[PDB]
């Protein structure tokens, strides 16, 4: 069923809450035993948001390999994503270790450091060229190279150095700065413009490790970004773009990380983004 008609039918009936609860009921439940070990309590931002054991990213160290991060592998779309929480004061070194080890070219940030008057993630990148950051626990150095500030997002060029080998890499930081403190954006136009900027950079392409995507918990805004990207890629690849079922793609992605899309309003916004984005994909 053409999702644009499915959309008007749900809107006219006001059943968004009912559709959303159906997804919550059918979603996968896999063990997260490593996340719940007592040694890992200060590595989790939220007690109710944990990576499944089968899909968690492992750090390459013998001490403790744990980070709150999941590999989402989309087989038909041929895209992979790492979804993670906003870094904590004691996990900023782990965060950059993961980016290094997974060979990522792009970090996508969908939150502000402070929202609703509270801290939603650590200040984990340098704000001035001449004041670099050193992560002594993981042996990494991070330098700000350049910053491009736009009305709805900022792009930063960063240099990550493995101090152990003196190898250096250029990491692109894509920061969406205008998601409102409450609710979802009224129009998906600026979110789709942002998605297209990340794509145009190479950060989502198979020649690089998976993009790292985060918000505060790494399930709500982060879920909206990967769901919209994968649905638009499937509409490009298939003979019948009308066969793409956003609810079935979301349930496939929930096999790899719990809780993706946190509200009925985030679910409606995801439909709007895919419907408006398709009017490019189909030749405009
Ligand atoms: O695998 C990688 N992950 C982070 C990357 C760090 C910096 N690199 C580049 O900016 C680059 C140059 C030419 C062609 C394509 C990419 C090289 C590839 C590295």
């Amino acid at each position: 069923m053409e999702m644009e008609k499915e959309f008007e039918q749900i809107d006219k009936s006001g059943s968004w809450a009912a559709i959303y609860q159906d997804i919550r009921h059918e979603a996968s439940d896999f063990p997260s035993r490593v996340a719940k070990l007592p040694k890992n309590k200060n590595r989790n931002r939220y007690r109710d948001v944990s990576p499944f054991d089968h899909s968690r990213i492992k750090l390459h160290q013998e001490d403790n390999d744990y980070i709150n991060a999941s590999l989402i592998k989309m087989e038909e779309a041929q895209r992979s994503y790492i979804l993670t929480q906003g870094p904590l004061p004691n996990t900023v070194g782990h965060f950059w270790e993961m980016v290094w080890e997974q060979k990522s070219r792009g970090v996508v940030m969908l939150n502000r450091v402070m929202e609703k008057g509270s801290l939603k993630c650590a200040q984990y990148w340098p704000q001035k060229e001449e004041k670099e950051m050193i992560f002594e626990d993981t042996n990494l150095k991070l330098t700000l190279i350049s910053e491009d500030i736009k009305s709805y997002y900022t792009v930063r060029q960063l240099e990550l150095e493995n101090l152990t080998t003196q190898e250096t890499r250029e990491i692109l930081h894509f920061h969406y700065t205008t998601w409102p403190d409450f609710g979802v954006p009224e129009s998906p136009a600026s979110f789709l413009n942002f998605l297209f900027k990340v794509r145009e950079s190479g950060s989502l392409s198979p020649e690089h490790g998976p993009v790292v995507v985060h918000c505060s918990a790494g399930i709500g805004r982060s879920g909206t970004f990967c769901l919209a990207d994968t649905c638009l890629l499937l509409m490009d690849k298939r003979k019948d773009p009308s066969s793409v079922d956003i609810k079935k793609v979301l349930l496939e992605m929930r096999k790899f990380r719990m809780g993706l899309i946190q509200t009925a309003d985030q679910l409606r916004f995801s439909y709007l983004a895919v419907i408006e984005g398709a009017k490019f994909i189909m030749g405009d």
